Order: C-alpha cells, then structure tokens, then sequence
C-alpha cells in the first residue's frame, strides 16, 4: 500500500506529477515515487499506459518499475532512486561535461534506446532531464510519460487534406516518424551535456520546430570546433542526420567509435564526486609509513 | 421559432449535421436549415462561433444567414436556399465546366474572400461543395464550421521541442499560416472544376498532406495542357504558388486576366439548364410570322 512509504522530499517533477525521494518503512528501503493528481473521470488511459511501458521494461540502462498504487484520486508510481539526479540537474552545479563522460553516457542511453526498440517501443522525450544516474555511476533512463501520451493518442481533419496549402498541410499532419527519432535526441543531448543546453534554446519553442521544417535547415554542430575531437563531433555528425531513413539507428550507432571505446562508470563516479564537492585539497600526512624500510637520509 | 419552418428533404450533409431544403409555415419562403444535433455538456463553443462568423457576414458571394434555434439539444441554423445546389453536386451531372464558367465561379469567390479577409477571417474549406449557386446564377460560399474550428482551437507539446527530430518537429508543429492559403484552394478549385476531382485525390490523405511537405514537392497544373488557354494555366500557376510569401492575395489575384474578363451570370445559367436537362431538341414551327411582310415566291 500506498503506506508502506513515506515520502522524504520532492526531488523533481515529471511529465504528470511531482517526484518523491522516499524511503520503505519495513525494509528501510530507498525509492523514487511519482505523484499524480487525477481528476475523476479523465483519461486514465494515458497514466496507464505508462505503467505499462515501465512494467514491460527490464534493462539494466531503464528505471525499474517497484510498485504502483491508487488511493483516492491520488496514484503513486514507485520506482528505484537514483542518486545521482538528473544529468540536467548535475551539469546545473558541475560544469560542462567531460568528452568520456558525454562519451558514456552516450552508449548506455543507446544501449536503453535499443532495448526499447527492439521491443518496438520509443521514448520520444530523450533528454538530460530523463537520463539518471545511481551513486556507483549507472546510467538509467526515465519519463515514459510522453511515450504513454502518443501512443495513447492513436485513435479527425479539420477541413479537406487535398484543398489544403502546403503550409496548411504540415500543421494538418499526424505520425509519419519512427523512434529513430530517439537518436536525433541523442546527438542533440550530447550538445546539452557539452553546452550546458540544446541548441536554438534561445528561440521560443514554436519558432525552433518551424525553422526545422524549413528545407534549407542544417542539423547543428558543436560551436567549440577545437575543443572536442573529430570523433565527438563526428559522432553528432551521424546522429543528427535530418533525413530519417538515412539516420543510423540505435545499433549502428553503438558500433561507433566515440562509444565504443573504452567507457567506464568511473567517469559517472567523477562527475557525482564533483557534484558532491561544492575544495581542491584536504588535509593529510606524506611521509614514510614504516620505518623498517625508510631509507636514511643524512 | 423552429415551428415557422417545415423541412421539406436533405439536400447535403455540412461539417456538423444534415442540411435540408425547408419552407416558411406563412411567407412561404424557401430557405436552407442545418440541423445539428448536440450532446449534452459538448463544447458549443464551436458551433456558437460558425453562426457568430454567419451573423457577422453580409455580402452577396456569402450564404446569408436568416436566423439560428435551438430546441432540446437540436440546433437549427437558417440560411437562404441556392437552389442550384453545390458545384460539385452540379459537375456530377454536369461534365466538367466550361473555362469561362471557371473563371466566373472563381472570380467570384475571391470576391467572397477579399470580403472576409479584409475582415481577417479565413475560409479554410474551399471547395466544390462550399460554393453555391442561386437559382438565377449566383455564387455564394457556404460552410464556415471549419472556420469556426479554427479559431475555437486558439487556447500543449508532446515532448520538448527542442529535441525533437525534424520530422516530428513537422508534426508538432501548430498555425502558423494565415488567410493566403484559400487562394491556394481557390487554385485547386479550378482544377477540381475542370477535371471533376482535385489533383491527388486517388491518393490517401494522409499520403497527398505528406508530399505536399516534401522540399522537391511542385504544385500540380492542369492535364489537358491544350484543351485550355493559358491565362486558365497562368491563373492556377499563381494562385499554387507553393511559398505563401509570394503568393498573390485576394486582390492581386482579381486583378488577373482570367478573372478581369467579361464574365456574367449568364455561364451559371448556362450551367443550371444542363443540369436541368437530364435532349438536344424540342417542339417547334418556324415559318413567316406575319403575313402582311411575308416573302413571296412563286
Ligand atoms: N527515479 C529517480 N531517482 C532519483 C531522482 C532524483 C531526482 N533528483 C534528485 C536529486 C539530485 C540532486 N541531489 C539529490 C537528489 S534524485 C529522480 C528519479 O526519477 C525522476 C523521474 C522523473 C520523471 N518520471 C519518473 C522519474
Ligand atoms: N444554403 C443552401 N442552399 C441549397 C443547398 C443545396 C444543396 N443541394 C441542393 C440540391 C442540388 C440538386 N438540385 C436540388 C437541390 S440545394 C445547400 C445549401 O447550403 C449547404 C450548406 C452546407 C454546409 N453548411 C451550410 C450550408
């Protein structure tokens, strides 16, 4: 039941809710709970569907789904705690990110995103709010609300499609995109955790979408050319590709250099440590431990 | 009240309910009544804004509206009668129209639109089945429940913009076009006239609203390229111009010769009397009237 946690703290908010730290009060237990406030008789369906998608996914790289439970128009979502947080939170107080720390976390969002997609699932929202990480340095995935609102949304023209202008036309329009999308969010996330933001995140979010649609549009580079090699750059290179059918997908990208080289979760634990140090130096003693070796010196 | 008139028989089905020819109960005036039927607590505030657009347009090219009751979840909305019925309801009978009577139909439903865009209202349904025809040749535009859709959506992203891929970003997208794109209509009007069907029309919609999307996409012209003029061709060749900043508006496009010439209500008339004629000949005797000045000849 909804009374075997307590919540600690409000930690985030989701695509619905709000996010709790919480702890079991049997087991001791540390858990992450999602707060959803419902509205009698509104769409379930959508809510639903996302503890699906999360009960359907076990993959070391996906949060693990723990519980759910309803009371009262209130449904909680109980899931594993992170410690961590956000990437979007870490590079908040932590600078820009390392080349191998893009480069790691890179691979296993990859890794998540074939999961997903051999299953044929997409998330659709990859982002440095929904990748998390755990206080040994692993890299999950969150938010699967998004994916449970489109797919919920898969069941009407306003006027007819062919009187329509062009420009009438693409705003008339529905579907037509696959989850090689999820890659495209790859390569602009690998910009976010380089640039501490996507790019055109000055634009007001209308405008952005309708440059994109424009035919002259040209998927965005890394604006320091120098400070990061060929291989990164390449690598965002080939994940953001605007035509779709020629985008790599999630497998084809994980045989790419920038990633398959050798990535450990030691560069997650700097970067935690980093966000736990808000100090250059401690204090200590360097001398020689034992005397039966010491060498002498006079 | 709705007790004034007597519906006579369905002559169409609108974007909301049925359409019926009816009677008044005591001047005995025909006129056009759309019945709607509304379920309980649904948003009115739609078909509120199509009689409100109704009511606030007064001009010979526009239905004009006579009045609007509503009676235990059933709305009539009256209008006047065109009794030569839709355009598409004629050319089904009729052949495909004349260039001349094109030309007439379409100079004057720019007329129409030069009116409600000065207003700035848009139409956004242009075609065969809005544009009527009066009984003495005619032409009114009808159906503003597209119009009224439009502007009740004027009040959410799935997912955030700025990680979207260009081809959802495409879908994501919302407006951004304005009252330009009816000249577009009007341009696939004049095909849909000649031809008895819009270019594209054998495809899915879904289909024909993708290519029109596409960068290498090249708006269509008439099949029969010598069966007419080509002022007919130069027409439709301005009014589909695919970029909608240098498309013509509603005045530049009346400004043109295929719609400057002279045109009268003759070719409706015309066109009424072919599809009253479902013969070649009839009854006659044509020998010298008047004897007192009829010719000898021996
Ligand atoms: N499963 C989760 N575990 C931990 C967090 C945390 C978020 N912020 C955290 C702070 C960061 C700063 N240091 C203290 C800890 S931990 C969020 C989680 O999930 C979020 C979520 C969002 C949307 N849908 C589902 C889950
Ligand atoms: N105001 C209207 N007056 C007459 C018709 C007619 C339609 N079909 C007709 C037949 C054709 C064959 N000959 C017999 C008559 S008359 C339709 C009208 O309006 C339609 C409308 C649609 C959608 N929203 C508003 C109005």
């Amino acid at each position: 039941s909804q009374e075997d946690f307590e919540l600690i703290q409000r930690i985030g908010s989701g695509t619905y809710g709000d996010v709790y730290k919480a702890r079991n009060v049997n087991t001791g237990e540390l858990a992450a709970i999602k707060v959803i406030k419902l509205e009698p008789g509104e769409d379930f369906a959508v809510v639903q569907q996302e503890i699906i998608m999360m009960k359907d996914c076990k993959h070391p790289n996906i949060v693990a789904y723990f519980g759910s439970y309803l009371r009262r128009d209130k449904l909680w979502i109980c899931m594993e705690f992170c410690g961590g947080g956000s990437l979007q939170d870490i590079y908040h107080v932590t600078g820009p990110l390392s080349e191998l720390q893009i480069a790691y976390v890179s691979r296993e969002t990859l890794q998540g995103l074939y999961y997903l997609h051999s299953k044929g699932k997409m998330h659709r929202d990859i982002k440095g709010a929904n990748i998390l990480l755990t206080d040994n340095g692993h890299v999950k995935l969150a938010d699967f609300g998004v994916s449970a609102q489109i797919t919920a949304t898969i069941a009407a023209f306003i006027g007819t499609p062919y009187w329509m202008a062009p420009e009438v036309a693409a705003v008339e329009r529905k579907g037509g995109y696959n989850q090689l999308c999820d890659l495209w969010a790859v390569g602009i996330t690998a910009i976010e955790l380089a640039e501490l933001q996507p790019p055109m995140f000055d634009l007001h979010p209308m405008r952005a979408l309708f440059l994109m649609t424009k035919s002259n549009f040209q998927p965005p580079k890394l604006k320091d050319k120098m400070k990061w090699s060929n291989s990164f750059h390449h690598f965002v290179k080939m994940a953001l590709t605007k035509n779709p059918k020629k985008r790599p997908t999630a497998e084809k990208l994980l045989q790419h250099p920038f990633v398959t080289q050798h990535l450990t979760r030691s560069l997650a634990i700097e970067l935690l440590d980093k966000v736990n140090n808000p100090s250059t130096y401690h204090d200590f003693d360097d001398d020689d431990p034992e005397p039966l070796v010491a060498v002498p010196h006079r």
